[PDB]
């Protein structure tokens, strides 16, 4: 009931009672843990509001005060009467600070209570979402120095009306089928280009064409729209020491932006709240460039550093994915793009980790995720326990909107 | 039921109904996971179950279930139960137990060699002297010159829990540390207390950063013994690399024969407190974790100076580009010495194999992912993007105390 985290490197124990406060399922029973897997009315909505007030007038430190009480019975006549209610400002920044707080998959939470939350509950139309989320692009964007944000749409109501961001992330490259049976750009986003071209899009059919944003407002049919250019920073790769990486041609855009998640907060549920902050190298150098399933790079930068590709022991994989990766980092600290190594951004974690502990009492932490993906036992989170839980309010996981929707 | 992992990298879906067999528990709860945490006397009543439940598994997989064999085998386990409290496992029943505690072991990304064991059945023994034999012996198989091969000795089983017999090494060749006054270290780390122990024992330290500690073993609950494992059967490779000529100057070697000697084997409800197993590395569990890990060699620093990395700043990647070659070293040395190592790609490779052939065979294979992903380069191995659960089936091995914290001392 109360749990220890060890860390094995440095001997220190941690106690946890913030997990008491846990209410979603994990998915694990004491027979089976599920761990690695990837996902695992008015009647209700009254004690979901309740818990949240609850915990925000706690935050602020008038709980059980007269506007405490006052706001309670006040949300609960508006849900008696409207069957939904509405978040004060200050209630839906807290919010949404929290979910990021509450996010066990992200290793960047030090930063949570900095966020720039832009209130767009008053957007009607996806030319509306457009614009809001331009100024987005660009507030976050800030010629570089990356600033994190998150923008906020209309709540659910009957859930025929949802507003939804069709794209995974605001930037990304398309995915196209060639002839040859191969991919041409991002093969993680070829039903996603399928669905822009068939919509209308007019696809260059290059490698790292972005994206236009289909944007959904009032659970009507979703609308094209093209980022300005000029919105979009992107970073060409090349190497401190090697001179022929830049012919690879290899770029990546600068805002990791999320835009296919749902935002709950207070059982209110936001189902476009496109976020975003700055990118973990590996992220790019690791994931994006070198999965099989991504641009699968891997074997081109070895056969252009010479590398004995006959054995998998001479670690010619390793080497490449290194060099890669120290490309990546180079790349955007040349041109003056916030970026954060591995090493530096899970210090930061294990440090943030140990003031919730301290001053929260836990941090859930989903350890098959803040690990990085290259050299995880020589980054301080390795060796560190970690207590997986689900607190609201809460970023989830929610189907792609072309199952959902009907045209 | 029914429960379905993914690939990511393939999507390839596998379905496993093999965690119905499934009976301790993980740590977890529909409400926290516990998959990161590292450690998350018995009665007749309990006992009679496990052991119809054991021999139930063993008379399947010989294809005669229900035949008079296995009755009469039923009958005779639970007369000696209740006559005794206890029973003895046949030859056959043993080797059967032992093969499946291995091919059980989720945190395991070797066990596509499951079937292959050499078991040694060392239930005849009696006195540490008997163990520091069966032990050599062990050693000297399991080495077989560099080619090496997979053994598990097993001494007898625990009866009331005050005659344990125990292996009191974490593993049964291993490097002292010393702790010095001035706070730093002499050799590993991980092994301080014990290595104290064995110095108050009586060991005659020679204080250098390579020793092999000697084996401190407990026959029926007595007091332990010290013996020097022969150094002629302790096979070592010095650490070189193939390009840099100074990476021998480090002085770096390591042993050969990786032997787990720590764990309890459960089997049928018996619980086998002295079991030492041993296989052969995997290049990481050197080059990344006995080397690099801030806790015990701790070399990435030394070799990265070497190599004149930048080392200002974490951004350059210097500590990944020194750990990527201290692991070119350990693969380079330890192939070049003709001694058995797999490297991380290979092993996981095979293991992916194993584990979609277990779902095919056996419905099923239980992994701890936080275990199988290597502790470098993680996600361009295919284990990274597969989906694994995580269950405890028996025969099984388990952790246990070290004996240290719970031996009454005879005196
Ligand atoms: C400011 C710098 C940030 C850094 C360096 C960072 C880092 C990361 C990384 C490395 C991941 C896992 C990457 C992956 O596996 O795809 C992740 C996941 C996540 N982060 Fe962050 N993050 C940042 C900001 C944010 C912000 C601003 C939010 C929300 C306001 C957020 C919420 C999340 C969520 C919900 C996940 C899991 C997403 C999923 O399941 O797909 N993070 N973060
Ligand atoms: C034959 C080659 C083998 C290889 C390459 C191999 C590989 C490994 C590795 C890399 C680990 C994780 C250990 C760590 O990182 O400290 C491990 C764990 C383990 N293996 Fe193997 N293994 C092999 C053979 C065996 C054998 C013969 C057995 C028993 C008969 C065994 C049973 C186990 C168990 C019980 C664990 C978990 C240990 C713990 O929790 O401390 N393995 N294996
Ligand atoms: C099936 C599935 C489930 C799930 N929960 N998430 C995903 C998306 C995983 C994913 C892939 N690439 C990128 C991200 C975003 C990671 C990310 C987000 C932010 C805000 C900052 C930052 N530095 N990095 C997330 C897929
Ligand atoms: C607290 C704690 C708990 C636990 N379950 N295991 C340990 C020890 C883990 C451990 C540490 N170093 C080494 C090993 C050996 C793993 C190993 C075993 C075998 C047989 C072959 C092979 N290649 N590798 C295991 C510690
Ligand atoms: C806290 C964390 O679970 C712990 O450091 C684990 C992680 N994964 C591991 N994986 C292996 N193979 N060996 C280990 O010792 C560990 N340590
Ligand atoms: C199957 C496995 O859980 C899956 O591949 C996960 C592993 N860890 C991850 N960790 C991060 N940060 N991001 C991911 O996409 C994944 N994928
Ligand atoms: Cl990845
Ligand atoms: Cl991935
Ligand atoms: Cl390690
Ligand atoms: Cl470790
Ligand atoms: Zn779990
Ligand atoms: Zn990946
Ligand atoms: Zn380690």
């Amino acid at each position: 009931r109360f749990l220890k985290v060890k860390n094995w490197e440095t001997d220190v124990v941690l106690t946890d009672t913030l997990h008491l406060k846990s209410t979603l399922e994990t998915g694990c029973t004491e027979h089976i843990c599920m761990g690695s897997i990837v996902l695992p009315t008015k009647d209700q909505l009254f004690p979901l509001a309740k818990e949240f007030l609850d915990q925000y007038y706690s935050s602020i430190k008038r709980f059980g005060s007269k506007a405490h009480m006052d706001r309670l019975e006040e949300v609960n006549k508006e849900i008696e009467s409207t069957s939904t209610y509405q978040l004060k400002d200050t209630e839906l920044i807290y919010g949404a600070k929290h979910a990021w707080r509450n996010a066990s998959r992200c290793v960047g939470r030090i930063q949570w209570s900095k966020l720039q939350v832009f209130d767009a509950r008053d957007c009607t139309t996806a030319h509306g979402m457009f614009n809001y989320i331009c100024n987005h692009v660009k507030y976050a964007t800030n010629k570089g120095n990356l600033r994190s944000a998150i923008t906020i749409f209309p709540q659910r109501t009957d859930g025929k009306h949802d507003f939804r961001v069709w794209n995974s992330q605001l930037i990304r490259y398309a995915g196209y089928k060639q002839p040859d049976g191969s991919t041409l750009g991002d093969p993680a986003n070829v039903q996603f280009t399928e669905i822009c071209i068939q919509q209308g899009w007019k696809a260059p059919r290059g490698r790292f064409d972005v994206l236009p944003l289909l944007l959904q407002a009032n659970g009507n049919d979703p609308e094209l729209f093209q980022i300005p250019p000029e919105l979009v920073l992107e970073v060409p790769i090349r190497h401190p020491k090697f001179d022929w990486f830049k012919d690879l041609g290899l770029k990546w855009y600068g805002l990791p932006a999320v835009s296919n998640m749902l935002l709950e907060i207070g059982g209110l549920e936001f189902s476009a709240c496109p976020f975003s902050g700055w990118y973990m190298g590996t992220e790019i150098g690791v994931r994006n460039y070198c999965d099989n399933s991504r641009y699968n790079i891997l074997e081109e930068v070895a056969k252009k550093m010479d590398l004995d590709m006959r054995k998998t022991s001479s670690l010619w994989k390793d080497q490449a994915l290194v060099e890669i990766n120290i490309a990546v980092l180079y790349s955007f600290q040349s041109d003056k793009v916030t970026i954060v190594d591995h090493h530096s951004a899970t210090e930061s974690f294990i440090k943030h980790m140990e003031n919730e502990y301290r001053c929260r009492g836990g941090c859930p932490a989903d350890w098959v995720w803040i690990v990085p993906p290259m050299s995880g036992s020589i980054t301080p989170v390795f060796h560190q326990e970690m207590l997986n839980y689900r607190l609201t309010p809460s970023f989830e996981y929610q189907p792609d909107p072309w199952n959902t929707h009907v045209w």
